[PDB]
C-alpha cells in the first residue's frame, strides 16, 4: 500500500521527519512543524520539502482532522523555507500529526501528544 | 501513526475509497480518479471529500511520486464533484495510488497496476 | 497590487484555455496552459497550478470550484491539463487563474451559457 | 476577470495583514485575517487560504513564496493565521491574497524593506 511508503525515521545524511512542536494557552493551540531546522535538507528546485500537512487526532476519535496545509513553493530566491506555524482553537487532548513531502523522498510523518 | 489511520475498505452506506480508472496511449497517460461516482457521498459545507492527490511509483523505484493534487472547494452552488482527471507523460511502468480525504471520515487509499 | 501582475496573453503560451461541456446542471470543465504549443515543463521552468472560477449572474463574487497542482515535471511529467466536474443550474462566468513558477500569475475567462 | 473580483476594502475583516521580521536573508512573515476583528469561522463561511507572494524590485514577476490552507472550522477551528519563513537578500513588495468561501478574494501589500 501507499501508507507502507510512509517513513517515520531518517537515514542519515538527509533529514525528512518533520518536527512538531506546539504551544497552548487554554483553548488556542500555536503549532510549528518543520524539516531540517538545524541540519537542514536540500532546498533546489530539483530536491526540497515541498509541503507539510497538520492532523489533529482526539482523544476517543474515530478519525484524523486536518488542521491545515502549508506549501513551501519557491526554492531559488526567494528560497522557503520547509518551516510553518499554524494556529487553531479546541477544547480536546489527542495527538498531532505531521505528514511531510519531499519531491523525490516520498512522504514522512511524526506525531506529538497534545496535552 | 498516522499512517495506520489510512483506510482502504469501505464500510456499508457510504463510498470513500477512491477509483483509479486510466488510459494509456504510448507514453501519455490520462487518469481518472473520484469518489462515489454511481453511488455519491455527501457533498455539504459540513460533510464531503476534499481532495485526491495521484502518486506514482515506478518499478525499480524506492519512493512514490506525487503526480498531482487536485481540491474540491466548493459544497453548496456550485457543488464540486469529487472527480478528476489528471494527465502525464512517462514511459516507465509501475503502480499508481489514489489518497483522498473526507472531512469528517479521514484518509483514504487505492491503487492500480500502470500496465 | 498583485491584480496588475496578472496576464493575459503570452511572453511561450502562458493562458489558461477553459473549456466545459454542460450535461443539465453538471458542467465538465478542461483547463490547460499551452496545449498546442507546449509551456516548458523542467524543475526550473513549468506551470504549477491552476484554480477554477465560477461568478455567477446575480451573484456579487466569484467562487473557487476547483484547484489543481502539477506536483512533478521529470518523470512523470505531470501535463498543466486538468478537467472539472460541478453541479450548478445557474449561468454566469468562469475564470482559470494559472501560475507559472517564473512568469507569476496569469487568468482567462469564459461564459458558462 | 478574475482581476476585478479581487477586493481590499473591508467585506467585516477580509483584508490579509502582512507582518514580518528581518534577520539577514531570513525573513519571518506572519499573514493574518481579522486578528483583532473575528472573521466568522464556521462550515458555511470560512477564509479558506492565504497565498504568500514576494516581487523582487528589480524583478518583473511576483513569485509565491508560500500558500496556506486552513482546514477545519468546527473543533478544531483552524484560525486564518500563519507564519512563513524564506530566505532572500533581496528588497521589494509582499503580496497577501486570502479567498473566503462567500466572499471571494481579497489583497494586500507590504514593502520588504
Ligand atoms: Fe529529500
Ligand atoms: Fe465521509
Ligand atoms: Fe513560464
Ligand atoms: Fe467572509
Amino acid at each position: 500500500m501507499l501508507k507502507e511508503t510512509i517513513r517515520s525515521g531518517d537515514w542519515k545524511g538527509e533529514k525528512h521527519v518533520p518536527v512538531i512542536e506546539y504551544e497552548r494557552e487554554g483553548d488556542l493551540v500555536k503549532v510549528e512543524v518543520s524539516v531540517g531546522k538545524e541540519i537542514p535538507h536540500p532546498n533546489t528546485p530539483e530536491h526540497h520539502i515541498a509541503w507539510i500537512e497538520l492532523y489533529f487526532h482526539p482523544e476517543g476519535g474515530q478519525f484524523p482532522i486536518l488542521v491545515g496545509r502549508v506549501e513551501f513553493t519557491n526554492h531559488s530566491d526567494p528560497l522557503t523555507e520547509p518551516r510553518a506555524v499554524f494556529f487553531f482553537k479546541t477544547s480536546k487532548k489527542g495527538k498531532l500529526y505531521a505528514l511531510s513531502y519531499c519531491n523525490i523522498h516520498g512522504l514522512w510523518e511524526n506525531e506529538v501528544q497534545l496535552e
